[PDB]
């Protein structure tokens, strides 16, 4: 029965002045630094052990991890990033808060946007303040013209995501290895949806708590044989 | 240049602070050791160094310098190769002992020999040491064949294995374009340094890097040097 784990990072630096980050790299704020000391902890005093841990190319999640591995003593672990498992890119929003947001598109557009599994966000212009700091950002320079967002619905983002998931992830817990998974709560969401054979709506209601671990127990299928678990007290 | 290479050597160790031989121990790094490597990466900051891919070993000293950097120059996103053959010279028996014990035990004859010898090893790490298991029974050496687990080490030994490294893994991303960095250990990198300048054995084991300090190599066509190493920082440092 293997066992794979998911982590999804605490509060940042743009949550505490409520601006929508996106693929914005906001580093992680002291109180969700601290929430990653706790899941760590909680993975120590479990005695988790991994041999490989995934992650995506923004510095919230890779803290995240690194927290993680320091606490549970795996700091030798390979780890590999891929953008792939960002956030969810919230186009022009990127950088807005919710009143700005409200303001700029409309009540309408915005309760559209909030239950909506495949509306994107207003794309990123070129006028955009965080056009040059994220588009033009060197990380994503081996992405192709089609691949590089301009902005993502839930159903983009887990498009993008689940193919890292079969091509790098599978393998890897086809052979035995224990896999961490620290990165966001869209991306981890289309981890969930494809394992649990979730919905759309249902997918949509589900929200994973930050800090904290969360265990499936997968058969040789790779199907979870029960939902979700998660680690603490 | 063709290319640019960027090393650098971990600073002081909790073991360094009971003065205590640590080779393949996975001693942290003391707070002045974290406080080094935060002053290169500002060094490299201040410079505008950047790097597409990082080597490191699989020790917590060179680990978290690595990490300490990246932070520094906001590349936490780049690529990170850990491998064993950038460990520390494995001190074989001599692990956990401090100065004055190893002379007690061994003698100052033998001492002697083992300060200015490239190419003899230390006592081997039997099973009844003190840290035998903590490191030859480390899981995260359970894919090394019997031959590749070292029980000791010459610095003839350490370069020997982390050569083979540099050849395969390196070598390539750098004739690629790709610009590296190299956050690993004195004895390993004293490796690498060998082989880049064609030192001998005698100019090699006077050599001692700064730890701490980004040494920044300019590589022509063939990965040979066409300058001295150069160190990064205040003049101060
Ligand atoms: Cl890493």
């Amino acid at each position: 029965a293997y066992k794979l784990v998911l982590i999804r990072h605490g509060e940042s630096a743009w949550n505490l002045e409520n601006r929508f980050s996106g693929w914005y790299d906001a580093d992680l704020s002291p109180a969700g630094h601290e929430e990653a000391k706790r899941g760590g902890q909680a993975l120590r005093d479990a005695g988790y052990e991994f041999d490989i841990c995934f992650t995506s190319v923004q510095k919230r999640a890779i803290r995240t991890l690194w927290t993680v591995l320091d606490a549970i003593d795996q700091m030798w672990l390979p780890v590999v990033r891929t953008w792939r498992l960002n956030e969810r890119h919230y186009g022009g929003l990127t950088g807005l808060n919710k009143a700005e947001t409200a303001a700029k598109h409309g009540e309408a557009q915005v309760k559209i946007w909030r239950r909506s599994y495949d509306v994107p966000p207003p794309p990123m212009e070129p006028d955009h303040p965080f056009y040059s700091n994220i588009s033009k950002d060197r990380r994503y320079a081996d992405l192709t013209e089609d691949q590089l967002p301009s902005c993502e619905s839930l159903k983009d983002t887990i498009a993008r995501a689940l193919p890292f998931w079969n091509e790098e992830i599978v393998p890897q817990i086809k052979e035995g290895k224990r896999v961490l998974i620290a990165a966001h709560g869209n991306s981890l969401r289309g981890i969930v949806k494809h394992l649990e054979g979730l919905s759309e709506e249902a997918i949509m209601e589900l929200n994973l708590p930050t800090g904290i671990p969360i265990v499936y127990e997968l058969d040789k299928n790779l199907k979870p044989i029960k939902p979700m678990q998660f680690l603490g007290d």
